[PDB]
């Protein structure tokens, strides 16, 4: 579905140019078809090794953040009560190993059965100023998710039309 | 079926306190599910019998704005080319109540609902309304998101206590 490497590199540059307005953010943009969810598209500036282990073990299938996002429309912090209940592990060990612990998820569902998430966490920043920046810019970051997804859908429609 | 008038009243309160911050706006919050296509839910401050006729003739099925919203994830104006490219009874009815040049904010959820917040000018002048909707579009999208999250949560609670 979303397997085109050159489009995905354009989307990555699009996200990365705009996400830095909010600080030094680590992010992943994960797009999952909810009827065939085994192979999601992952565009991210997390460490390459994290991404490889996450894909190889299909960790999104047991990731409490992803499992919570599938039932939501509004953004949530990773300590919100819905995330903590599915926590009752392996995905969170991998995350802690790569200093990915404090974070937020913005979610979008579209009319093609896709779920798109923008998951963001602090990298070079203290967690307090990171959290305040996300709390203040929540509406703008959600719009970034919406315009990224819209952009990606248009590029794939355009690429299929050319072929 | 979102039939609880007590919840829908609370949703209406929630929207009107917050939507007034962007000006004197008219709106309809429309939620539809393909499992009940002829019974959509409308929370709105439009003229009451505009709602009645819209609901009566099931105009959401042929409304160019709603048909465009199904392909959208980002907000759009009613005079955008993608709407025009779908543009007659719903048009005529719309003109009678002065619901002319507006904007639509769109949301899909994981229960196969589509929610739209449809917004048009009230008393203000057309230009300041347009500038308002465009400087505040992120906030208004978030208002739709939080309204819908609140409605789902209230219907969830009501079902559990039953």
């Amino acid at each position: 579905y979303f397997d085109n490497e050159s489009i995905n590199e354009d989307i990555k540059n699009y996200i990365q140019r705009r996400i830095k307005a909010y600080g030094d953010l680590r992010y992943s943009y994960l797009v999952m078809n909810k009827k065939t969810p085994l192979h999601p598209t992952i565009i991210s500036n997390y460490p390459l090794d994290w991404v490889k282990k996450y894909k190889k073990n299909s960790y999104h299938l047991i990731d409490p953040v992803i499992l919570t996002a599938k039932d939501k429309v509004a953004p949530f912090a990773w300590d919100d009560n819905s995330v903590i209940n599915k926590k009752s592990s392996a995905v969170f060990k991998l995350a802690r190993e790569y200093n990915i612990v404090n974070g937020y998820t913005f979610v979008l569902h579209d009319n093609s059965n896709n779920m798109a998430t923008l998951n963001i966490s602090n990298g070079s920043d203290d967690s307090i100023s990171f959290d305040e920046s996300i709390e203040i810019n929540k509406e703008k970051i959600q719009m970034l998710l919406i315009l990224t997804h819209e952009k990606m859908l248009g590029l794939y429609q355009s690429n299929s039309d050319k072929n």
